[PDB]
């Protein structure tokens, strides 16, 4: 029971759609290349015809889509979309998942929009976090079934917010990656063993010290506890561009890190915090 | 093993007073040096003995911890006093200064660790507190129990440079890694999100369930992030939510160079951990 339509069968919108049908719902497949979709009807998904079809087999459609692909597939299932509900889960800005919204509402469709935290292989896995945001009738409603993707956390009644997080989040992630590998650069420079060396930075490293650190800096948040005075962190990123020098590492990261810093140092005191580094920004 | 072996430690900054009173608090009879007067004074309440000058501490005990900011200039008037010795040297800034030190102790016939200290002052001789050391393993050993006072102390190998190159490493992820977290808060906080409640979600759970998770799929020898492409695709989402919400792209658009300079190096297709190829 619970019967579910996924649209979009790309690799993620088949990890969805296999997900699905691993926990036993009726799942209905629709995708605009016809080729995609034998391997879920091979696992029991139903193959809609058209849209109208797809739509109408159930009160709850999950899409993820290429990207604009939303109003111009689910578009001509027009009066069918009413009362139904969309969880989008492609969108790549706040402002196309508030377009989204409205088309939805236009259409007399509840919506909700979904971040996707984990890959393809993950999605129905434990460790599998999706991050919604949206009404929270509709959400409390289908929780049950979005839990068989993964995790369902709720951020909050706006449209825009779970890409907000997403974006946010990933762009962390891209720094934290990064450094990570200019360090592995560093220390395998050396001939140190890399496997070793990733454990210690992630299971270790990443948790006690980055991670206390942030909270130790963040203003609201109160680890005796500190990243220290900007001017302490310049001397630090110094002592790291000349390791990174003397071991024939290239120097681009750590100098990057250490001209913010000045910036910082500049429009500020040598004595201030590393978190006012944020008010360059914004 | 002497439980209340004598120490010296010369150095009296924050971090070197914290050291002291950490093995005072363990019970060692702690002799102090600082260059500066005036420093000593609340170690010497919790009874340290102040010494004279840097022969006489030196001469007080056979281990010597050193904390200094710069070592050749402070302990150079004591070079014969340091025969037999060992120094601890918690200071140093690079690898090849680590190594310079080792051949000057070694000159001295002096036993030497090289470590680096993996948290604030505050935190030295408390849980969590974590010391990194390379040099003589024996020297090590013969030390070990007096060190685990300061903090948990981590062997990394007998090469004096690995402390620091390891710590070095260490620290170029975190900086790394905060600037992309204050990227992140600032990109949330233009929509008026608080931000106590992100930096947990950020930390307490995205942090090691995602950050950790990936770099260690991506590590070639540990059993991911996508292709190169792909993820070009997505940081230009990124920059494009960071021009609608008003908040500065510098980050996420050096992010992006990065990868268009690894695709175009023709590690497009590859793995995200091949943009490591662009710097060794
Ligand atoms: N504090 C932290 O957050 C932290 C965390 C991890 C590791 N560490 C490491 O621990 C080291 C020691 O730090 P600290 O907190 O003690 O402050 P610091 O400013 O790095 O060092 C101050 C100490 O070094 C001495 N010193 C400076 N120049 C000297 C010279 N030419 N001859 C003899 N002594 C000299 C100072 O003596 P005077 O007082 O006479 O000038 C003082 O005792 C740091 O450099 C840092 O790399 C610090
Ligand atoms: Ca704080
Ligand atoms: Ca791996």
């Amino acid at each position: 029971n619970l019967p579910v339509t996924v649209a979009g069968l790309g690799p993620m919108g088949s990890a969805l759609a296999a997900a699905l049908l691993d926990r036993g719902h009726d799942v209905t497949v629709w995708n605009r290349s016809p080729g995609k979709a034998a391997p879920l009807v091979a696992k029991g998904a139903r193959q809609a015809d058209d849209i109208v079809d797809a739509v109408s087999a159930s009160r709850l459609l999950v899409v993820c889509l290429a990207d604009d692909a939303l109003y111009s597939a689910l578009g001509p299932a027009r009066e069918a979309l009413r009362g139904r509900v969309v969880v989008n889960l492609n969108s790549g800005t706040p402002k196309e998942a508030n377009e989204a919204l409205r088309w939805a509402e236009r259409h007399g469709t509840g919506y909700l929009d979904g971040a996707i935290m984990v890959p393809p292989a993950m999605v129905g896995h434990p460790g599998s976090v999706f991050l919604y945001s949206g009404s929270a009738e509709v959400f409390e409603e289908y929780k049950e079934t979005l839990a068989g993707l993964g995790d369902p956390v709720h951020l909050g009644t706006e449209a825009g917010l779970a890409v907000l997080y997403n974006t946010a989040l990933l762009s962390m992630m891209y720094s934290s990656m990064n450094g990570f590998l200019h360090a592995a650069a560093l220390v395998g420079s050396a001939g140190v063993p890399a496997a070793e060396f990733t454990k210690l930075a992630v299971d270790w490293f990443l948790p006690a010290v980055i991670g206390q650190i942030i909270k130790a800096q963040a203003p609201t948040i109160d680890y005796p506890g500190d990243a220290g005075s900007l001017e302490m962190n310049v001397t630090t990123l110094k002592h790291i561009i000349g390791t990174s020098q003397e071991q024939g590492v290239d120097t681009e990261i750590p100098v990057r890190n250490k001209e913010l810093l000045d910036r910082a140092v500049a429009a500020g005191f040598g004595e201030s915090s590393y978190y006012s580094v944020i008010e360059l920004w914004r």
